[PDB]
């Protein structure tokens, strides 16, 4: 008892379409949540400590040897290696 019709139809130009989608979210992408200042009181970040024991490893200009006299040399590869 029916045949085609009006199946492509949306008009949504006035205040209400921006007024409800306060009430259905209608959010975007945003997660910092802009409450105020970014809504997060925190405590602090610096209870541990390393110290400046020494002030002096690896420089790169007169420590390495700027050439590598060797290279010819390693059966394995990580066995002379450094890392830790």
């Amino acid at each position: 008892s029916a045949a085609k019709g009006t199946a492509e139809t949306k008009q949504e130009k006035s205040f209400v379409d921006w007024l409800l989608g306060k009430i259905t979210k209608e959010d975007q992408f945003y997660e910092t949540d802009p409450i105020l200042r970014g809504g997060d009181v925190k405590s602090s970040g610096s209870t541990s400590g390393k110290k400046g024991g020494t002030t002096s490893g690896k420089k790169g200009t007169v420590s390495i040897p700027s050439k590598k006299k060797n290279g010819n040399g390693g059966v394995f590869g990580g066995l002379f290696a450094k890392k830790d």
